């Protein structure tokens, strides 16, 4: 038929997991024939998912540490690129909160349909596509990359190994860049920072991050694959079938069968140990921000495995003012990317900052009307010198994109947009 | 073989158009027979359409004017809500710009799929209904109504009558109480604040009303029906053939086949006449926020119809300290409340709020990291002497309803959220 | 500030479960006041799932039986109803394979997005309600309720039992009238004619058969609830907590965790005994088709609750003709209503019908171009005799109901759609 | 700071536009740096819709046609694939009877949601990507390329150039390999053999062509684009601005203000003569099947333009028997591939084999029961002498599949679905 999307031979997958940097020290337990197997005849290309994860790699090893803000519409991801930041963090917490495919408000418990992150990631690369389209029409070469790589919250998979497969594979197709799986049972997910926390046995962890490696082997993608540990709060267990988790296990139960389980910093350094073979990061979920907490845990790890990159959650579950003092905050990053954290990441901040912008302006517009708008819309004049756009809203969602290609088809068309409208006339 | 969902006989539709005050004044050209023809067997009952549609009726009588803002995510109306505002406006802009179906980023042309504001309008429900129903476990009796009317734009109606049906239909199945519709060529649909807007003949608009007004009837709910007029600002018009439009035209011809058309106020008051009988409220597009200019329209409207009650777009593509001073800021929207003007809104509020403040967040953060995030969290610590209460996130979003559900159905479950959660640690 | 909505009081709802005959024999362990608090200020009318509900109840208690097939879209619905069928069978299994939210085709092990069934029972749904308003138009009587009741697939709920309470929530808001619930560990959840099966223990799911009742008693409609259980050939199950699931363990360990348990009707005796308080509907998957083992599953069940009913898959997972004469299939559905199977289906009648028919038409089309399509056409000319209507394909999907609508917007419209179709000249 | 995804040069794309015998006779009225303009800094590559593009045209130019059935369904392409087809025909008016993303039953009016078709698209080709997947593993080479080219509908485009021109990058994205495109009016779209239909002017046309030209050019992929006149049967014309279409204006106009225009063939030959150098394939709808009408189209445009091919429409709104005797049905496609229709397709075939099958057994069955579902079950027995596999619906639909991804996971899983199954155990 055609040579398009031919898949590669079992040997040059292998030679490239044989040779390449980017897969040292990455344990694979199947074979590069089991990969090929699973292909079919084509191979369709993930050109978003390819670039995205490796600029995210690269960006891993040449940056202090990458850092990234909680996004859960597409206009969040453009002003996070537009203001700086290299990486995008897609928070499931927010999906369930304000941006999945149930309509539906949801606390953290895996209630959502299992396509809502990726249908978020997606929207994400879209609006940074937009984005990327009206700069170049513009002129405009203040930022570098507006691609910048999606790092997506698996949960703990929804399901079974098959579940995770899928999960990772809608991932990749929508463009994603890094993925994060966490040790919960997915029937009782929750928050790191809610209660009612249940672990799975290390190995079915393993079983999982094999799984989510499969699914981009057999996408063709360098998928950047994040393993989370929720064991520092969990003192729930399903099984004490794995050898490596019964040093914690107390011997109670819980009518429902599980395991009661002694929590801490101690499963946690084991738990990371056993799942570096099978992670690009390692993340340990913690109760506070504790600069000393996260260096034991990254000594402990680095003790054994040297090499071992690691990402930390900079919660707005923790209330920082109560722990810690301005200094201390100030410098909090840059002392736990010397730890070896070289991804951190604020997960809710779309969460806090859409729905404390839209209080702060509908308590004012209830009480004064016209003058809090105002109010806002000159803080957007006063943010043109740092670089903000979107006061001119209509080139900002592609007006003069669309101009474009309109008079692209008939240049003599009598219905384009943007002359004679009052974003031109009066801004 | 059931009783549940019987259609209303024709006698009963017609005593209740004949005697109902609700319907004083509003023009059917279509018969109470026509409209149970199209019922079926079975009418499905639209419990948020009816009493959304029922309280905003009484809202523009017994308030001085309702106001809204733009909302494009479930998270949004609620935040509105707890401010105090007593309707919400759903933008046909903010989901093309940022929460559509096809989840690109589109400027205000019509581009999206003619289902994505009926989906936001059902999300929109959802959230107001999870905040009604954490209230009321709370015993939160802080805001009166959740449930505040929404008020959706249904743009040009994506094609001809049968869409305008199509989408009445989906924004009442959804929950809607009010709809907008506008006289613009659906094929070339424009924010009215961009340039390029045909206008389509009167009458055909008359019949956009009236099929919106018929979808609402064969669903037995009391949808407020907006008329919008485009005509202060376009210059092209489709056809020549309505005779109320010829004082206007000019004779000449577009390559397109357009009719080049006299612009101003003019014409606006002209079709507003028109419209009435088939509209509850009627809005004119303008190009500056002139109360000047609106006293003009609304003295003119109601020479002929004294109790036409009139909406306006307080719009963000407007320069506002540009123009206003002040003290004119200040009194505007009262101003425009004595003029009838009895529902006021800024359009684009929810894009404005939602660009602005994640730009200045994720400036800050790729600058000063924590320092930057922790002085929005302070900030809402300040805002909740106001009544914000979306710091403690969970319950925000149900974590305490999602548990009042799991402990009814097990009050031992060892698997709840609340309890051993860092916001009941640390907030 | 309306009354519409209203919530019923506890007393209320406590008066009706004491004394209304459909809840004769169900257990609530949970109160009306429970139930109350879970309802928020304004309660949603569902009325297509409260007609289905009743109209599936006063059947399965008139008939001799209730017996449907499956049916993945809704044009299929639409043809069981016109040739006399009085429910629908929702497949999950048809959904996985062809019809659900992640565009995939999936096996039978709950890989598909959580909504994906209420999308379906919506959609369903509509194409009856399309088949009803054309009927009323067209004056045809023939059929007496083109809204037969769905029976839905709520697998083993996606999760726990928040998942589950969701999944029955969305099931009703599109309109169901039954759905089932079976006693597989939903990440592990197979077909019951698949390999590999895992069940949970018996108060499990009981909690899941609790969580269903609860969401319908919270969106105040009587849906029907049915009991599944996979112990006649499942020999794995999640934990031994269940003393009554302990007479069944082997004391055998998978590497997993799993525990091995000895399959056959005597756990299935026991477990439906366990379900019957908590469900409507009891139903025993079978590895063959099998008259006398049914009755032993019968009489065993009815010597404690004589009154139970009881549903049978007539899977075409089975051989039918390699375990039964012609006989016996002709009077196996009869003989079963006889020992209380009061609602049997064919579970992949969709998909087999769909298949079988387009390989066979486009294999001749191959062959022999349109000759293969003209003898299609005439078997639905000579099946006009038997009542079928989709020869005449466009008033069949609505052409003249949307004709309709059209001229009663305007009844002079020169663009109406039947009037010069070659339908109206042809057919 | 990747080189994935970088654009070509405008010099390359002039290159291939200026060499490569794929453009003999394109005419494209925008140039190679209008094209790079819109691209942005990274183009997504687009696997299936190249390779399916690629195919679709060498096939036209390999094979004596190119034939194909209407398919709605995943399942529906698959058993055509698995037949011997060669490509799948996505119908717009299956998609609104039966398959839109509304989830209502609609008529052919372009009521539906714009990206529905697309949706579709990507459906077919996931299932087909299944099929191969099983075919790999199976060893079965009895189909030489299951990702047949999907030629889908894109109607009169969902209003003007650019709802044209985002529908045709969403069928790209989907991995269409061609896309049609009608010379009617968006808002009044009927099915061609529905009446009340309205042309646009012919220039209008050519830009719609255009942007969908320019839409593939952006996306960097071949697609083959077919348009399709309507003027055989349309009796109005939105205007008469176009001196192409003047000569069969009559001057009267319609209260709308429509003009009347004489519809026939001769029309059609004109503007197909217009449309060929913006169209790889032309296609004019008819009244009947008519072998002489064809050939008179087919040679005057021919006579112009000796290697334009065509498309013909064997469409199921013509009663082919009251119209043709049985030799002449059976040599159909094989005469009208002489004179130049080289892609032929039956519109509405799995509208009707969905409906006739699902008719034809749920009429037994509510006689007959089981007797009438062991019918079909033979005769899909009794079809695998011809190639059918659906029989076993387990590995139709991946359990097979599914098994392998879940031991390369885990080589011990004791959760398999195949082994212990009763299709392993009765098939
Ligand atoms: O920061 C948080 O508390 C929420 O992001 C969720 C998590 O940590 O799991
Ligand atoms: O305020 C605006 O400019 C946007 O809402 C859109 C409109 O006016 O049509
Ligand atoms: O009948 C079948 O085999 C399929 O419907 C699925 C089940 O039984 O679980
Ligand atoms: O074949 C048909 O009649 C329908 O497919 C629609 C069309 O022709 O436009
Ligand atoms: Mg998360
Ligand atoms: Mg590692
Ligand atoms: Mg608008
Ligand atoms: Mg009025
Ligand atoms: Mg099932
Ligand atoms: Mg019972
Ligand atoms: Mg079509
Ligand atoms: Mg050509």
């Amino acid at each position: 038929m055609s040579v398009v999307g031919t898949p590669k031979s079992a040997e040059q997958i292998q030679q490239e997991w044989d040779t390449n940097p980017r897969w040292k020290d990455v344990t694979r337990t199947y074979s590069a024939e089991d990969v090929v197997a699973l292909q079919g005849s084509v191979v369709e290309e993930h050109t978003l998912a390819r670039r995205g994860a490796e600029v995210l790699w690269e960006q891993l090893h040449d940056l202090e540490w990458v850092n990234a803000l909680g996004a859960l519409t597409g206009n969040m991801a453009v002003q996070q690129v537009r203001a700086g930041l290299k990486a995008i963090y897609l928070s499931g917490w927010q999906v369930a909160g304000d941006a999945n495919l149930s309509g539906h408000t949801y606390p953290d418990q895996s209630l959502y349909p299992a396509n809502s992150v990726p249908q978020v990631v997606r929207r994400i690369n879209n609006a940074l596509q937009r984005a990327d389209q009206i700069a170049k029409i513009e002129g405009d070469t203040s930022v570098e990359n507006w691609l910048a790589p999606i790092v997506a919250d698996g949960e703990a998979g929804f399901g079974g190994a098959l579940n995770v497969y899928e999960l990772q594979k809608a991932l990749i197709a929508a463009g994603v860049a890094g993925s994060h799986w966490e040790d919960q049972l997915a029937s009782e997910k929750k928050c790191g920072h809610l209660g009612g926390k249940v672990l799975i046995p290390t190995q079915q962890h393993i079983r999982t991050l094999t799984s989510a490696r499969l699914a981009a082997d057999v996408a063709d993608v360098p998928t950047v694959v994040i393993a989370r540990t929720d064991a520092e709060a969990a003192t729930l267990i399903t099984s004490d079938v794995d050898e490596r988790d019964q040093p914690f296990i107390t011997g109670e139960r819980t009518r429902e069968g599980f395991y009661r389980t002694k929590n801490g910093i101690e499963p946690c350094i084991a738990r990371a140990k056993a799942y570096a073979p099978f992670a690009d990061l390692i993340w340990m979920e913690t109760g506070t921000p504790d600069l000393e907490a996260a260096r034991q845990f990254s000594e402990a790890v680095k003790a054994e495995y040297p090499d071992q990159m690691l990402a930390y959650n900079c919660s707005p579950s923790f209330n920082w003012k109560k722990h810690l003092d301005d200094a201390t905050i100030a410098k909090f990053q840059k002392e736990l990317a010397a730890m070896g954290f070289k991804f951190q990441f604020i997960t809710l901040a779309g969460f806090h900052a859409l729905n404390y912008s839209m209080f702060d302006l509908a308590y004012g517009y209830a009480q004064n009307q016209m003058s809090a708008y105002v109010e806002l819309q000159e803080r957007e004049f006063a943010a043109e010198e740092r670089g903000y756009t979107a006061t001119k809203h209509q080139r900002e969602v592609g007006a003069g994109y669309f101009d474009r290609i309109a008079t692209t088809v008939d240049p003599n068309s009598s219905t384009t947009a943007l002359t004679g409208s009052t974003e031109e006339g009066q801004f």
